[PDB]
């Protein structure tokens, strides 16, 4: 049960979790980005992780943007063997343009447990 | 595999779930609440829950709510050891305001099995 | 650990997954529809699921169409008992209309762990 992260630039800063039953370690911006009113960003964090076996990463909404600055997650699917930056997709749902800045906290990352079934169609079920 | 709550006012309806496989229970409003288009709203339930270990509480959509009045949820990670009053953060993106009454559902919350894994930096992923 | 489908009309295309460790299994489209800007539509995928125990099916946003187009998905929460034909909840945030075909991909199909707890009501939570 280790969650492993590189940083892919100086400006990455390493995930946090301050409670030991946070459903979701911070994930934080590498830059700056101005989102207008009723636009979309994909924010990059200059990290790479490695969820461990049997999850997938689940980018989702801090509570307190959601609620005080209309803030949304999209996408969020981060598939086990994911490798690449991992981006944060911010929807600005506000009246107000909504400023990012480098090292702000903009989602969390939770290990979402799932099965990887595999697929079999019939003709009717049951 | 007990999922307990305390309701912190009069107005709290105990959360229930009609199958038995149902992913959620049914969270209720605790007071009336006008949302108007393009509008957010934070919804008090007047519950405090207490989550089985190894998940987290999500509060996800109703279906035939998302469906016919284009509502969705914001936030909506429930840390495994919070105590508070669980709120919904409400979203209406329909073009007519909608109305909460006390005693509507508004929300279900589903007990997410999630990891909680330490966090280890490396240079570079394998 | 099998996902198991049956087609309800011609129209419907067995979902996929190309990686083995993919969060979901890809859901497509049975029909044509236009969604305007800031407009939803439920997508028929003319199949039905019998998901495995232990677990519902969440209707997840496809990270391409999120970041490139401002589609999210709305609802989302399939119970493990469902049989219906599966409808995916399109949000269309964009300023340009969103054209689904018949055979187009929509959304991903993850099949997320959950607990099935009862409910007990104390006075006051610890
Ligand atoms: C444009 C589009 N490309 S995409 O090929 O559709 C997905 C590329 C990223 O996949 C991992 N992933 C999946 C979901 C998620 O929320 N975050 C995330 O990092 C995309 C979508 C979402 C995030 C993205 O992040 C970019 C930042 C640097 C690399 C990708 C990109
Ligand atoms: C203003 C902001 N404060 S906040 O400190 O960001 C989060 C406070 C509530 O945390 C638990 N939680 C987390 C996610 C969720 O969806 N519902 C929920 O109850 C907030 C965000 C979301 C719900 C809130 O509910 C309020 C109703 C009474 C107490 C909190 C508050
Ligand atoms: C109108 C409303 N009826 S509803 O009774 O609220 C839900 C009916 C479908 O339940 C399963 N389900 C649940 C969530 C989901 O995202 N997709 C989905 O298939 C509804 C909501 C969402 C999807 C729907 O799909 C329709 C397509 C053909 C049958 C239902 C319908
Ligand atoms: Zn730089
Ligand atoms: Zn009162
Ligand atoms: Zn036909």
């Amino acid at each position: 049960m280790q969650l492993r992260f590189a940083r892919l630039s100086e400006h990455a800063t390493a995930p946090t979790r301050g409670s030991a039953r946070a459903a979701g370690y911070d994930l934080y911006s590498a830059y700056d980005y101005t989102i207008p009113p009723m636009e979309k960003a994909v924010v990059k964090t200059d990290i790479q992780i490695a969820l461990p076996s049997g999850c997938y990463g689940r980018v989702a909404p801090r509570s307190g943007l959601a609620a005080k600055h209309f803030i949304d997650v999209g996408a969020g699917v981060i598939d086990e063997d994911y490798r690449g930056n991992v981006g944060v997709v911010l929807f600005n749902f506000g009246k107000e343009k909504f400023e990012v800045k480098k090292g702000d906290r903009i989602a969390q990352l939770i290990c979402e447990r799932i099965f990887y079934p595999e697929i079999e169609e019939v003709q009717a079920l049951d």
